[PDB]
C-alpha cells in the first residue's frame, strides 16, 4: 500500500532552467544508486500529447477547455506507471505537473482556477515541487503573458511541499540548494497522497 520512492516536480516558467536542474537531480540520484524515472509533461506518449503538440505549434485552432482537459488527461495516462514506481521503490523525477496546467490555463488562457483545477483532482500528489523562480523581465512567449503566468503560479506559493528556488543564481548554486533540499525528505515510506490535498 505505501509508496516508498519519493515524487519529485521541477515548475516554473518556459526558460527556468527546469530541465537543467532536473537532469542534474536524475544524475545526483543515480550517481547514489537510486533507481530513479525521470519524466516530463506534456508527452507525446499517446495520441493525446500528439495533439498537445499541435496545439503548442499553433497548427491547430483548439479552444481553452478542450486544451486544457487534453493536458490533464496526458497526467492520468501516466499514473498507472507512476504509482507502480514508487510503490516498488523507484523514485519519479518529473518536469511539469498539475501547477503548469492550472497557472498556464487560467495565467494565459484566463480560465476560471476551480475548474482547471478538478479534472487534475486526484492525482498522486509529489513530496515536494521546486518551483524555479525566474521574474519575467525584459506561444505565450511575450512577457505580459509570462507575467499572468508567473502570477497565477503564486497560487501554490504559501503550501508546504511548494519549495521557491532563486533560478537566477549559478547553475552549481541551484543544484545545490535542490540537493540540500532533497536530503531533507522523510526517508520511510508513507500512504499515498492526492491533489489537491
Ligand atoms: C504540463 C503543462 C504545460 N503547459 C505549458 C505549455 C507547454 O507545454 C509548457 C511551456 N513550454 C513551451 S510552450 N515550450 C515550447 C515552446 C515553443 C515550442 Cl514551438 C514548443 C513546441 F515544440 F512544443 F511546440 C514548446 O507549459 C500547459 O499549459 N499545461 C500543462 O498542463
Amino acid at each position: 500500500d505505501k509508496k516508498k520512492g519519493k515524487f519529485i516536480v521541477f515548475e516554473g516558467l518556459d526558460r527556468s532552467g527546469k530541465s537543467t536542474q532536473s537532469k542534474l537531480l536524475v544524475e545526483y540520484l543515480k550517481n547514489n544508486n537510486v533507481e530513479v524515472k525521470h519524466l516530463y509533461f506534456p508527452n507525446r506518449e499517446t495520441g493525446i500529447g500528439q495533439i498537445i503538440s499541435k496545439y503548442l505549434k499553433m497548427e491547430n485552432s483548439m479552444s481553452n477547455e478542450t486544451i486544457h482537459l487534453l493536458f490533464s488527461a496526458n497526467r492520468w495516462e501516466h499514473m498507472n506507471e507512476i504509482k507502480s514506481l514508487l510503490l516498488k521503490g523507484i523514485w519519479v523525477v518529473c518536469d511539469r505537473y498539475a501547477y503548469s496546467g492550472v497557472a498556464y490555463s487560467s495565467g494565459a488562457l484566463n480560465l476560471n482556477k476551480t475548474w482547471c483545477m478538478n479534472p487534475d483532482q486526484g492525482l498522486i500528489k509529489p513530496d515536494v515541487v521546486f518551483y524555479l523562480n525566474v521574474p519575467p523581465n525584459y506561444i505565450y512567449e511575450k512577457v505580459e503573458t509570462q507575467k499572468k503566468i508567473y502570477e497565477t503560479y503564486k497560487h501554490f506559493a504559501h503550501e508546504d511541499y511548494w519549495i521557491n528556488i532563486d533560478a537566477t543564481r549559478k547553475i552549481e548554486d541551484i543544484h545545490n540548494d535542490i540537493v540540500k533540499e532533497v536530503t531533507k525528505i522523510k526517508v520511510e515510506p508513507e500512504e499515498f497522497n492526492f491533489l489537491w490535498s
